[PDB]
C-alpha cells in the first residue's frame, strides 16, 4: 500500500514483438513484487495508432498513461511545452542513471530530460544474399550507381527487388527509404531547416530524393503491390525470400533472424543506404528515439511505482538480455558482446561504424501533421496521385502552415 493502479502503454502487440513483452511483463512482475500494493495495467496498442491517434488524443486532454511508450523529439517537445512530461533528472540521479544511455538529446528540452530510450536504431538495407547471387551481384553496392545496377540484374530475373509494406496506416515505412532519399540528395541540413524555415520541401535537391523514390516504383523496383501491403506483411515478403532487400530499422532483426519463419536467417547481409555524391554521403540514419515517458500528473503512491520501474527496466541485465535473444540494440552503456553475437548484427554494426555519422529521422525534426501529411503523400505518390513537383509543393504549404502555429 498505498493501492495505486498504473496504466503501461506499449506497442510490443505483434507476433514478432512477444519476447518484448515478456521481458517488459518480467520487469513488471518484478516490479509489482517490490512495491505492494501497486499494479500495473499493460495496455498493448499497435505503433502507428499508439503514436498518431491514441496517446496524441489523450495528451491533448491532458490524461496520458502513466508510462508509455514515447518517441524523441517533436513528440517529447510539444507533450514536454504542454506540461504532461515527468523530468527526470533527479529520479535519475537518485536511480545512479543519470550517465548511462548513449545519447538523451532527443529526450531533452531545456536540460529537463522527459523520457529513457529503450533501444537504439540504425535504418539500412537488410539483402539477401543468395538473391543477389542468383542475379549476379557479388558485393553490396556502395555507390547509387552500383545500387541501380544491382536492381536492374535483380528485375532482369524477375527477383522483386525491394520488399516495402506501405498500406492502409502504414504510410511511414515509405517514408523511411523517402527519408534516407531525401537526406542522400539534399543533406542532413536540409531536413534540419524545414521546421527552422531555413531549407524547403521544395529545395530542388529534396525534390530529387522524391524525384528517385517515384522513379523506383516506375522501374518496379518497389514491390508493385507496396499499397496493399502493411509494414509487416513487407518485412514477411522479404524474410520468406520473396524480394531482394528490404529498407527498415535495426528492430527488425528479430524477424529476419527468426528460426521458425525467416528462410533467409543463413542468407542475409546488411548495407547503409548508398551514396548519391554530396553531403548526404556516407551518412546513416539512426540514433535513440524510442522509449517510455511518464507523466507529470503523478501523486506520490504512483511515483513511487514508476521510480521502481525505471529501476527495473533500465539495467544492463535487461538490455543484455533484450540484446542476446532479439538482437535488440542497447541504448545503455556497457553491454558485452553476446557471447554467440549475430553476424547480421555485426553487419549492421560496420555499416553504422563506418559510417561518417548518423542523422535523426525526419519525424523527430518536423511537427505531427507534417509526418502524417508526408505519409499521405508518399502513399499517394507511389499510387500515381501525386507527381513528385505537386507532393513538395503541398508539403511546404503545411510546412508554412505549422511553422506559423
Ligand atoms: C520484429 C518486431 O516486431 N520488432 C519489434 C520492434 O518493431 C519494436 O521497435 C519499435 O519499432 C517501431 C516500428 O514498429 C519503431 O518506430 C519507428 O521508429 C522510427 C525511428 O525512431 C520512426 O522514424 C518511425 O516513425 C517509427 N514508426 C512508428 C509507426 O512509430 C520504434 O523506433 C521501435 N522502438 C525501439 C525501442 O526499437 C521493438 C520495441 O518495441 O520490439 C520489437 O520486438
Amino acid at each position: 500500500g498505498d493501492s495505486v493502479s498504473l496504466t503501461l502503454r506499449h506497442i510490443n502487440v505483434r507476433d514478432t514483438a512477444k519476447n518484448t513483452l515478456a521481458l517488459l511483463e518480467k520487469v513488471v512482475k518484478k516490479t509489482e513484487a517490490e512495491v505492494p500494493g501497486a499494479t500495473f495495467k499493460l495496455d498493448g496498442v499497435e505503433d502507428t495508432v499508439n503514436r498518431d491517434v491514441k496517446l496524441k488524443a489523450e495528451m491533448a486532454a491532458g490524461k496520458p498513461p502513466q508510462i508509455f511508450n514515447l518517441f524523441g523529439g517533436a513528440d517529447t517537445q510539444n507533450y514536454a511545452k504542454a506540461g504532461h512530461l515527468l523530468p527526470l533528472n533527479d529520479i535519475l540521479k537518485e536511480l545512479g542513471l543519470e550517465d548511462k544511455f548513449f545519447e538523451l538529446r532527443e529526450f531533452t528540452v531545456d536540460g529537463k530530460i522527459y523520457g529513457l530510450p529503450e533501444a537504439g536504431f540504425v535504418e539500412g538495407f537488410y539483402y539477401n544474399t543468395k538473391l543477389f547471387a542468383d542475379a549476379g551481384i557479388t558485393s553490396a553496392p556502395k555507390t547509387w550507381d552500383e545500387f541501380t545496377k544491382a536492381l536492374e540484374a535483380l528485375k532482369a530475373k524477375n527477383i522483386t527487388p525491394i520488399a516495402l509494406g506501405g498500406g492502409s496506416g502504414d504510410g511511414w515505412a515509405i517514408n523511411m527509404l523517402a527519408n534516407s532519399l531525401f537526406v542522400a540528395t539534399a543533406g542532413p541540413e536540409a531536413q534540419e531547416g524545414f521546421a527552422k524555415g531555413t531549407t524547403k520541401w521544395t529545395d530542388p535537391a529534396v525534390l530529387d530524393g522524391f524525384k528517385r523514390l517515384k522513379d523506383l516504383k516506375d522501374k518496379g523496383y518497389i514491390d508493385p503491390n507496396v499499397l496493399g501491403l502493411k509494414y509487416s506483411e513487407g518485412q514477411a515478403k522479404f524474410y520468406t525470400g520473396q524480394a531482394a532487400m528490404l529498407f527498415d530499422g535495426s528492430w527488425a532483426t528479430s524477424a529476419i533472424l527468426d528460426k521458425d519463419k525467416s528462410t533467409v536467417k543463413d542468407n542475409v547481409g546488411y548495407f547503409r543506404f548508398p551514396n548519391i555524391g554530396g553531403k548526404g554521403d556516407n551518412l546513416i540514419n539512426g540514433g535513440w528515439s524510442n522509449g517510455y515517458g511518464f507523466s507529470s500528473h503523478l501523486n506520490d503512491a504512483e511515483k513511487k511505482a514508476v521510480k521502481a520501474f525505471i529501476k527495473n527496466f533500465y539495467t544492463l541485465e535487461i538490455q543484455g538480455e533484450a540484446l542476446g535473444r532479439d538482437n535488440r540494440v542497447p541504448s545503455m552503456k556497457g553491454v558485452p558482446t553476446p557471447a554467440e553475437a549475430a553476424p547480421l548484427t555485426k553487419a549492421i554494426g560496420e555499416a553504422q561504424a563506418s559510417a561518417k555519422a548518423a542523422f535523426p529521422a525526419f519525424d523527430a525534426l518536423v511537427q505531427p501533421k507534417v509526418k502524417v501529411t508526408l505519409e499521405q503523400s508518399v502513399q499517394e505518390l507511389l499510387g500515381g496521385q501525386l507527381t513528385p513537383e505537386k507532393l513538395v509543393e503541398k508539403m511546404q504549404k503545411v510546412q508554412d502552415e505549422a511553422n506559423a502555429g
